[PDB]
């Protein structure tokens, strides 16, 4: 139907059809007066798998051939989404498929959202390694993702009275025909144990052991015919153990892999998540040993691999791949060592204290008894060469070690990803700069020629073409296609910025989106919006950081400012806000119940009608990004200065016409830098005026004193204004807003809203909104991961990127 | 290449190899250059089951539109072993695979090797249950098996130090090809929770739910085109559950369908037990509504559904079919046991009254709460019945209550099950004759058209021609391809008694049976047979009433007549025992020990040479018995007279052309009778003999006394001639026999020895021993389960068995 859905062929399409028969009958053993929608969803699925696989085995034996430098992404997290559009979409078979199941008389969107999401991820992290992986394959890199196949991902969040409750992710019942098990090329891994020193070196003895299977998932590049893999390990237990109970004690070596856990950026040390990170550290390594033996000395290695660690969590990689060599293969420990960090590099993801990792030693020592000896062994030397380096200097020693001294001595895993990397990166300019001004400073010092910077990006597969036809649909018409796989050619839009035709098709894709959300929202939800507000929008995990606090303040702003002169004109908006709380989360889990009874009290309010709504979007994930995404008007980015890394899901609103409100912080300050100043809602304190704040002493009070308006709602929250049956309900909220804010939310409360009324005055002339929308589409491609991805490659890991075609 | 193997055209053929590719390239996802026999093991897999698939769904039709009587067979046990080959010959595509994958350059028989086997029994009642599948298919019944999906089937025995270990048997790890998982068929099954009574009846409130998802299996008659269903249950945890152990305790629900209880004929009283009973009779007695009601009295349910219940193991499907007729149609009591009593039927497996199954009332009162009050209250009814029929007959009334008094009350399941069924079985005349005289003679008393005799019998397929094609082959030479589905035909057999060619055929296919086992007795286990000795073997579950012990002591007899007279000549024999201990059955365990101490004796003493071998098979499983079977030339069937209900085993050595020397129990009666006694080796006490050595009082130190040569071995046992390194190891056992033998071992050995010259004096005479195998042979044709399963047809279920064809 539109251009860039691809061909839909008679042959093809006939093919397809004949096949989607032959697997609803001989797969899912069905026949068209029993299928169900469910069935057909599969039927298509398996269709469109098999055009896969082919690519696939040859994409891996073209490896075998070349043998190029291979690309080892460990991540903890995946957050892949649904699978079967994205799969056409890179194939171009979405139009093909759509036809085809037309004449079958099924409804392809209708199958579509049938899908599970994969959701093994739990937000920011999970979602970069999902398009990275999508990149790497679109620039022809050998790499493959590694990492755990939960059977649990991020829970399902549901609302009960206004709270969260979580509800387990199974999204494995009706299992998963993306992925093939490979039960022949499991390996063992180790725990637990002892260490014995011979006169031919340590051994790790008497050690529990874990089965590791792996499961890969296909990752085709965009229509390049290439195909990567996505490994993630399952654990087992031996079947070497009364009787019965032996058996059923299998599970204990199983929950290795039983589910995610659900915290973002906060640690939480317990021993499952020790386990689950050695875990899939541990087989990951064998396999890339293995791989590399079948391309002995190890000089080469390096040559051959790149081990790239998303975050601290797989951090183990460094001193496992140390054991291994000096252990196993015998190296010398400097020899091994070159290699380790010729091979290591490390992505730092944030700089908030309460995410870093630091394991305590006593759980290291009976959990990994060897490798707390090779950190104790890599931590001495590098601390001989930090005092030859500044001689004297016993403070720096303290800071710098990888061991922190006190009541409980702990690893930290950011220390060892230093120094046994040669590249660290932050995923943002100014992230990467508070990185070694800060944080990261004594390491810069020693070495200042491992840091780096490497924004972040989305895909604008899955982010554009994918989840928004109707406007790749539009620029297609205008500048061609090649933008899809090359995203900085969206700047050539800029020449229809005064363009009354495009002016009037990206208004049309846009108002076409809410309506398409409005409707999905009142059929799965029976909500009720109005399609002509301005949507204003923020989805993201809940955190204090994050600021849904903030945004919440503005919303009873407006709602007391209406009921203050009813008949005065205001723009009317349906503000979202979506996103899980982790289960443990106390404050966040407080914060949603907090927005829930703000509509309460703001969506039956007959003054109001329906020029305010206050809509919390539940279960928010990766499937359900990808709709309220291009239907939104309003990007809500308002993290306080120095705290989001980067951030991605601005980036994502940027790509889909959505103009963005927020604080010079993470990639909200290159955006801005890209699309120019004036096309951006720039408010708050900069990071320098946040340091400022900290010298003197940040006091809420003063700002409560100042502020009538602000006054006003604190006075709400405490009387029960939004919690009449619960009078102090809120109490915790406010306290903490008075006393204990880490983020000052007040502090950015007055430019916030003034701010905010700009954004009402430019939305009332639709004409000049929509030419600042097109500023920001067409400066958007900078932050394509195809960008961040090859920066990676020739920067760090030493590949160049291709375009080049492979072999139908 | 043999004619029993159907025929391999050229299109089926090219067909074939297409198919083959097609699943090696897009199922299995491989290449042949990395291919291995596994994969191509599943390869030809997916293949069969193509041919499968398209017949299923028909047979399912065919079913829904005649709507007749249907047949539900409930076991906990379904020993199936491998179903690739079995399905090949019940769609007669044995020889086109053979050839199809030959010009692949594939050796068939070498792949079919990989699969493994589907231990879900525990021995004779699950593979009876295995058989009747079979059969119900090849006589165009309407049946369906329903069971529990175990993950973890009867354990692989492995011998050290002669000592058995159990291993756990994950026969899903590769994965199962022949399943189907119909997720969307899950049904809730509850445990616990109270009994409320209100106005409107009882009330089964605050229980706890788990989900029972089921897999479907397809079983294919023999080539009529018929493929019923068997239906299998697994455990699923509900969704809605700090949060990571929430998720972690799902296992708990799940342990359900883990594993198989690896008892034979032993009760044990566990709540994981209980619980699998109660969750494979609740989930399929709604799966039976559903069905019945898509075809609202129940007065016409009996008219449409049978359900058989294989032993006491599905006992509460009475007190379930109760509980819904009643607590959720809202029948009236009366008629609801009505239907109840109309629709079952039992079948009883053994009179030893340690595997009887007595659940303890508090174990039902906290796990079924509302089924132990039905039960109650069918008792009380019951009781009275037989009050008004016994008058004054008080004892009468303790002995037939289903309620057992003593320190803790329990319940009778074979008491539940006789006055809740229209029919009870015994499985062989003399069993079913024994049944009515002692352990249920009451019941027999108060009704005795309830009792019937049903005996058992093996699949011809499996036992004949899937294991035996030689022999098939030569018997389809002369009589055609009929008897495999009539094996009434044998008996034509009778008239090539006396020619001389078959005699000679006869004689070298068993010659060649030896030759192949021998060899995989070599090649697997690097033993060390002489394929000219004579093959005795006994292979079945260890057991104290099935006497191996008897056996061990003929064994030793002939040790020391060898040593006693060294050059004097003797038929050379290769004795074999083979079969897996209960993890708790300490007697069995220290059976095995002194069998294998046996042969480190035996075999290892210069003076015996190749006179006498004692091999312990180990692991003996159905793929097992499909091998050794028709290679043996003697059957030992020595249970102690009134112990063995029936056996199967000593039909499927009678089908395969050995001679059986046996006691006169169970089915070994009805064979000799059909065989003609003179062609059977029958020896020892018979029912009657045994009981007047109760009434007596039996001293085994008579027999000690009273034969020399059996005091020679219970010295050597008690000075440590069989275990030197542990003098004392057997006393346990010498213990036994001397002071605890309730088997009366030593009362039938000099009869038994006797007997055993006799045997050896026969095989002297090739022709004439030849002889007397085709005479039992060609009599064997009852002991087929189409007989069996006819029988229960007509005089059970009320239906009536169809050979016609089904259409292609
Ligand atoms: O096998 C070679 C090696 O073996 C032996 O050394 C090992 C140690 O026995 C073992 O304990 C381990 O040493 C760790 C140490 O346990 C751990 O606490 C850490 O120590 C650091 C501090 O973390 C760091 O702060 C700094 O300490 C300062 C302190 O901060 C300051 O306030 C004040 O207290 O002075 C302290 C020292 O001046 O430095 C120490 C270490 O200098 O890290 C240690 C090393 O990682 O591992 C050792 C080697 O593996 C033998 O004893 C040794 O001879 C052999 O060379
Ligand atoms: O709702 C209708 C019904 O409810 C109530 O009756 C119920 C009982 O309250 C309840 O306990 C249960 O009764 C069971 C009984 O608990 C259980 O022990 C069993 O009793 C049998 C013995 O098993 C049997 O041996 C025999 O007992 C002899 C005994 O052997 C002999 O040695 C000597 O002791 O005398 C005894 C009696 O003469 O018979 C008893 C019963 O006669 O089975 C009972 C019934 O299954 O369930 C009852 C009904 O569900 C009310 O009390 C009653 O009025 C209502 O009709
Ligand atoms: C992109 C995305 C995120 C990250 O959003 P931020 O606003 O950077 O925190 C989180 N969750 C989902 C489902 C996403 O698609
Ligand atoms: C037939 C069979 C049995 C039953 O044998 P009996 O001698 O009757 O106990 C047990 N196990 C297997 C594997 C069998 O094939």
């Amino acid at each position: 139907q539109i251009s860039v859905r691809g061909l839909a062929g008679v042959e093809n399409v006939t093919e397809l059809k004949k096949n989607f028969n032959r697997h609803l009958h001989f797969t899912l053993v069905k026949d068209r007066n029993v299928a169900t929608p469910r069935d057909y969803y599969f039927a298509l699925a398996h269709t469109v798998r098999d055009h896969l696989v082919g690519r696939w085995i040859r994409t891996q034996q073209h490896y075998y051939e070349k043998d190029p430098k291979r690309i080892y992404y460990l991540s903890l997290e995946f957050y892949m989404g649904r699978t079967l559009q994205n799969t056409m979409v890179n194939l171009a078979l979405e139009n093909a498929c759509d036809e085809a199941t037309y004449q079958l008389g099924l409804d392809m969107e209708e199958l579509e959202e049938i899908e599970e999401d994969a959701g093994l991820g739990n937000g920011g992290l999970g979602r970069l390694a999902a398009c990275f992986l999508d990149s790497m394959a679109t620039l022809g890199l050998a790499a493959y993702g590694y990492g755990i196949r939960y059977e649990f991902g991020i829970f399902n969040q549901k609302i009960c009275g206004g709270w969260q409750m979580e509800e387990a992710d199974d999204w494995l019942r009706y299992g998963n025909p993306w992925e093939k098990a490979r039960p022949e090329f499991t390996l063992p891994v180790h725990f637990y144990g002892r260490v014995e020193h011979t006169s031919q070196g340590a051994k790790w003895v008497d050690t529990q052991v874990v089965l590791a299977m792996p499961y890969d998932t296909p990752v085709p590049g965009y229509r390049n015919n290439v195909v990567n893999t996505m490994r993630l390990w399952s654990a087992k237990a031996p079947n070497d153990l009364g009787y019965i109970q032996a058996v059923l004690d299998r599970n204990l070596a199983e929950n290795i892999s039983r589910v995610l856990y659900p915290n973002d950026n906060f640690f939480e040390g317990k021993e499952l998540r020790l386990k689950q990170e050695y875990f899939v550290v541990a087989a990951t390594l064998q396999d890339i040993i293995r791989r590399f033996k079948s391309s002995t000395n190890f000089d080469a290695f390096p040559d051959k691999v790149a081990i790239q660690l998303n975050d601290t969590h797989p951090s183990l990689a460094i001193p496992e791949l140390m054991r291994v060599l000096v252990d196993l293969e015998r190296l010398d420990w400097d020899k091994a060592w070159e290699v380790t960090v010729k091979t290591c590099a490390y992505t730092n993801h944030t700089v908030i204290p309460e995410a870093l990792e630091r394991w305590p030693v006593h759980l290291l020592e009976t959990l990994l008894p060897r490798h707390l000896q090779i950190i104790y062994e890599i931590n001495q030397r590098f601390l001989n060469r930090v005092a030859a380096a500044f001689p004297g200097d016993v403070d720096r020693l303290r800071r710098m070690s990888l061991v922190e001294e006190g009541a409980v001595k702990r690893i930290n895993m950011a220390h060892l990803c230093i120094a046994g990397s040669h590249a660290v990166n932050g995923v943002a300019r100014i992230h990467s700069e508070i990185l070694k001004k800060t944080i990261f400073k004594d390491f810069y010092e020693l070495e200042p020629h491992k840091f780096q910077n490497k924004t972040n990006g989305i895909t604008p597969r899955r982010w554009l073409v994918l989840c928004n036809p109707g406007l790749a649909e539009i620029i297609a018409e205008r500048i061609g296609e090649e933008y899809i796989s090359d995203l900085d050619q969206l700047r050539k839009l800029l020449s229809y910025v005064d363009d009354e035709a495009f002016i009037r098709d990206v208004a049309k894709v846009k108002q076409e989106n809410k309506l398409k959300f409005a409707a999905y929202l009142e059929r799965e939800y029976k909500v009720h919006i109005n399609p002509n507000s301005l949507f204003d929008v923020q989805v993201k995990r809940i955190h204090e950081y994050k600021r849904q606090l903030l945004n919440c303040l503005h919303v009873i702003t407006l709602y007391n400012r209406i009921k203050k002169e009813p008949n005065k004109f205001v723009v009317p908006r349906t503000v979202m806000i979506g996103g899980k709380a982790a289960p443990g989360y106390h404050m966040a889990k407080m914060i949603i119940k907090l927005i829930t009874a703000i509509g309460d009290v703001v969506n039956h309010d007959p003054v109001v009608g329906d020029r305010l709504r206050v809509i919390f979007l539940e279960n928010y994930r990766v499937s359900l990004a990808e709709k309220v995404i291009p239907a939104a008007d309003l990007s809500e980015q308002i993290s306080t200065a120095g705290t989001e890394a980067s951030g991605t899901g601005n980036m994502k609103f940027m790509l889909n016409g959505a103009l963005t409100i927020g604080t010079m912080d993470g990639a909200n300050v290159e955006m801005a830098e890209e699309a120019g100043e004036e096309n951006f809602f720039i408010f708050g304190m900069r990071v320098e005026d946040v340091d400022r704040l900290d010298q003197r002493g940040y006091n809420a009070q003063e700002y409560y004193d100042r502020i009538p308006e602000l006054r006003q709602i604190i006075e709400q929250l405490s009387s029960g204004f939004f919690s009449p049956k619960q009078p102090d309900l809120f109490k915790d909220i406010v306290n903490m807003l008075m006393h204990h804010d880490r983020f000052k939310v007040f502090a950015d409360y007055e430019e916030y809203v003034k701010c905010q009324e700009r954004v009402s005055a430019l939305y009332k002339n639709p004409r000049e909104w929509t030419r600042m929308v097109i500023r920001n589409i067409a400066t958007s491609g900078k932050f394509s991961s195809d960008r961040t991805i090859a920066q990676y490659a020739r920067e760090i890991w030493g590949v160049e990127p291709s375009r080049q075609r492979l072999p139908a």
